[PDB]
RNA sequence: UACCUGGUUGAUCCUGCCAGUAGCAUAUGCUUGUCUCAAAGAUUAAGCCAUGCAUGUCUAAGUACGCACGGCCGGUACAGU
């Protein structure tokens, strides 16, 4: 399952500005950039090997 | 700049020390217009200390749900300060 669209949202109101909501930055979500760095620290073993 | 002078006797020649003469660095007295440098609670007590200051620190790159401030609307990890 996607970890995102559960993830809790926390509302905001005031007298001055317009309603928000916010949510936090997800710690253990394994992007693209995640894998990206993975493959290069084993593309560095191999070049060493050579 | 490798230097001496007064003082023992009625007078003389010596020994020998006292006093004078020049510099240096601590205190102290009288006196003082301009201008460039600049030592300064060591000496006695490593004695006793009111008050203030004398050591802090963030980048594109460890952790941002602070309505703290904020955008054109939305969290697509999650904007931005």
């Amino acid at each position: 399952d996607d970890v995102r669209q559960y993830v809790v949202r926390k509302p905001l109101n005031k007298e001055g500005k317009k309603p928000r909501t916010k949510a936090p930055k997800i710690q253990r979500l394994v992007t693209p950039r995640v894998l990206q760095h993975k493959r290069r620290r084993i593309a560095l073993k191999k070049q060493r090997t050579k």
